[PDB]
C-alpha cells in the first residue's frame, strides 16, 4: 500500500473514531458532530501533508532495515500515520488560532476558518481548542498500551509549548524588548535595532522548526523505537537548520511570490514583520535607505509597502539568499554526513527531507 | 503549614520554575519574562481557588487516616498543590480564551486580560494557549517519576476536552441544531424548542462540572494514590450534581446581582443564553408570556432586557429554585451517604465541597 493513501484512509478512520466517539460519551447530536467534521476537514485537509509524511517516511525508512512479522509492519506503519494526523492536526490548531490573531483574510486560496459566515471568531477560538485536544484523544486511544507513549507525549507537549512560545516571539518581534508592558500599548519599534540575524533565528527556530522538522523526524523514530539510533543533538541541529531555511523562502516569497500563487494577499511588510528581507535588508542598506524604509515599513498605505518592496529590489537580497543557500547546504550536508555514523536511513529520510524542502 | 498558605507558596515555586526554564532553554528575554509573568498572576490569581484548594484539602484528609513518614506527607501536599495549579491554570486558559470568545468587558472587577492596553487580542488568543501549555510543563516536571502521572494526565486530558466540547454547546445554545453550518451565517432561534431542563443539563455537565468538581476530586485522590477507596461513578455523579448546581446560582447571579458585587455587567440575557432562568421561565410561563419572552430576549436594547428581567421576577422563579435546590440536597446528601459505605474520609471532603457551594 502506498504511503498517501494509507495516510487518507487513517484519516477517515482517526475522524470516524473521534465522532463516534463524542456521540457515546459527550452526548453529541448528529448535527453538532456535523459541523465538527466539516470543522476537521476544512481546517486538516488539503495541505501537502510534508509533516504528517514524514512520520511516515522515517518508519519506511526502518522498516526497510528492521527485521519485523506483517503484522508489525502494518501496526508501525498505522502508529506513523496515527502521529502523522497529530502533528497535522497540532498545526491546524495553530493556524485556526493564528490566522485570528493576524486578522488574516485567506489561507491556501480559501477563507480563514473563522470568516466562514456560520463560524465566526467565537466558535473558531473554540474549535482550534478542539483540534489541539483531538491530539492527545488520538494519542491515548491509538497509543495506550505503548512503549513510546510517554516519551511521544512528553516531545509533543515540549514542540507545542516551544511553538507557543515562538508565536509570543512572533507577534512581538516589532516591538521595542524594553517597552513590553501589558498596561501601555505598544508602539512599533521606530529603531529596528531588534531586526537582527540571531534574534530573527530565535523566532523562527520556536515558531516554525520544532513542529515542522523536529517533531516528524522525532516521532517516526518513536513509533519506530529506533531513537537509540541517533544522535539526538544532531537531530535537533539539522532540524533548526533546515527549518530555518523553510521559513526564509516563507518570507521571500510573502513579498515576492504573486498572490494567486502563495493562496493569499501577504502582509508581512504592514504587518510590520521582523522578516528575513528585512533583517537581510538592515544588514547591507546605506544610511539613506535605512530612512526610507523606517519611514514606510509597517503601514498599511500601498504607497509605503511598494517604496518598501522596490527597496528590497534595489538592494538585490537575491544574492544574499544565494549566499544564505549554499551555507545551508553546507551545513545540511555536514549533518547528514555526520547521521550516517549511528544510522544511514535515517541519514537517508533527512536528505528527503532536505530535498523536498531545498528547491520546492 | 496551612492550607493556603502551602498552596500560594507552590504558586511562587511554580512560577519561578516556569520562568527559570524559559530563560535556560527557551532563550527568553528578561522584558518577555516579565510579560509572562505578570500575565501568570494576572489570569491565575485573585480568585478564590476553590479548584486548586479542593485537590489540597481531599489529599489532607486522606493524609488524616493513613500511615506515612513526614517526608511523604510533605511530597503529596506538595503535589496536590502543583496539580491544584494545574487545574487554576486551565481555568485560566479557558477564561482568557471565552473573554476574547465572548467580548467580555470585565471579570473579578478587573478589565479582561485581552483589554489590557498592552496585550491586545493578537497576543492574549497565544498567551491563553500558554497558559494550558505551563500545565503540561508542571505535571511533566514535578510528576515525571510518580506512579500516577499516567493516570493524572489522561484525566487532565479528558476534562480539558470535554470542556472545550462544554464551550462548544454554550456558544452554540441559541441556534437551531438543524440550522447549524458552517456556510451560513446563524440565527437566533425563534421557537426556543432547544431551551430544555435536557439540553442545559448537557451545557453545564461538560462545560463546567467536569474541570470544576470532578477533576479536583479525582486529581485529590490521585495524588493520594487512593482512587480505590472510591467508586468513581459516585464521584461522577456527585460532581455533576453539585457542578450543575453551581451553574444554576451563577446563571441567576448574571441576572439578579448588582454589578459592582458580581465583578462583571452580567449580559446573559443580551447574548440569548440557554441559562437556567430562561429555560425554567419557559418551563412555566402561558401563551402570552412566552410571546413577549420572545419579542425581548437576545437583544442589547436595555428596554428589552429589562422587559425580560421583570418577566422573570413576575414569574416567581425563587420558588422554582427554592425547590431545585431542595432536591440538590437531597441527593447530594444521598449521594454523601452511598460514598461512605467505601470512605467515609472522601465523603466528607465532598461535604465539604457541597458546604462551600450550597449557601455562598
Ligand atoms: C544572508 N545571510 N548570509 C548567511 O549566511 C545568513 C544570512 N542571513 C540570515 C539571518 C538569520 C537567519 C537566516 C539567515
Ligand atoms: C525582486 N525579485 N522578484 C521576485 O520575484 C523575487 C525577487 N527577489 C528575491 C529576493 C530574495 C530571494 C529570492 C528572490
Ligand atoms: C426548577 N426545576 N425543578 C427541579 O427539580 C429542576 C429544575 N430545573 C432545572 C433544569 C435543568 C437543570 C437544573 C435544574
Ligand atoms: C427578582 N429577584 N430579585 C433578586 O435579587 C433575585 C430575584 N429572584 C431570584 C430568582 C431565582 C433564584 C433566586 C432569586
Ligand atoms: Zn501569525
Ligand atoms: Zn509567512
Ligand atoms: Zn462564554
Ligand atoms: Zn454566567
Amino acid at each position: 500500500m502506498a504511503s498517501m493513501e494509507r495516510f487518507l484512509s487513517v484519516y477517515d478512520e482517526v475522524q470516524a473514531f473521534l465522532l463516534d466517539q463524542l456521540q457515546s460519551k459527550y452526548e453529541i447530536d448528529p448535527n453538532r458532530a456535523r459541523y465538527l467534521r466539516i470543522m476537521m476537514d476544512t481546517t486538516c485537509l488539503g495541505g501537502k501533508y510534508f509533516r504528517g509524511m514524514t512520520v511516515v517516511n522515517v518508519a519506511e525508512g526502518f522498516l526497510a532495515v528492521t527485521q519485523h512479522d506483517e503484522a508489525t509492519k502494518e501496526r508501525i506503519l498505522h502508529d506513523a500515520c496515527v502521529g502523522g494526523w497529530m502533528i497535522e492536526f497540532l498545526q491546524a490548531h495553530y493556524l485556526v488560532e493564528d490566522d485570528i490573531m493576524d486578522g488574516s483574510v485567506m489561507r491556501r486560496g480559501k477563507p480563514c476558518w473563522y470568516r466562514f459566515p456560520g463560524v465566526t471568531t467565537q466558535c473558531a477560538i473554540n474549535d482550534g481548542i478542539i483540534l489541539k485536544s483531538w491530539t492527545q484523544i488520538m494519542a491515548w486511544h491509538y497509543f495506550a498500551d505503548r512503549p513510546f507513549l510517554k516519551d511521544l507525549l512528553c516531545l509533543f507537549q515540549k514542540v507545542d509549548y516551544a511553538t507557543a512560545v515562538g508565536q509570543m516571539y512572533d507577534v512581538t518581534s516589532m516591538c521595542d524588548s524594553n517597552k513590553l508592558d501589558p498596561e501601555v500599548a505598544q508602539p512599533m519599534t521606530t529603531d529596528f535595532a531588534e531586526f537582527t540575524p540571531a534574534i530573527y533565528k530565535r523566532i523562527v527556530k520556536y515558531k516554525t522548526t520544532f513542529y515542522t522538522y523536529l517533531l516528524p523526524l522525532v516521532m517516526g523514530l518513536l513509533v519506530s523505537e529506533a531513537a537509540a539510533s541517533v544522535e539526538m543533538n544532531l537531530v535537533e541541529r539539522v532540524a533548526h537548520l533546515i527549518g530555518e531555511y523553510f521559513q526564509v523562502q516563507d518570507d521571500v516569497m510573502d513579498c515576492f511570490t504573486p498572490p494567486e500563487q502563495l493562496g493569499k494577499v501577504g502582509t508581512d511588510i504592514e504587518d510590520a514583520k521582523c522578516s528575513w528581507l528585512a533583517v537581510t535588508f538592515l544588514g547591507k542598506a546605506n544610511a539613506a535607505q535605512v530612512a526610507e524604509f523606517k519611514a514606510n515599513y509597517g503601514e498599511k498605505d500601498p504607497a509605503k509597502v511598494a517604496v518598501v518592496k522596490r527597496l528590497y529590489s534595489k538592494a538585490n537580497l537575491q544574492a544574499d539568499f544565494a549566499a544564505y543557500e549554499a551555507e545551508v547546504v553546507r551545513e545540511v550536508e555536514s549533518l547528514i554526513e555526520q547521521l550516517k555514523v549511528k544510522s544511514p536511513t535515517f541519514a537517508e529520510s533527512v536528505a528527503v527531507v532536505w530535498e523536498k524542502t531545498h528547491k520546492r
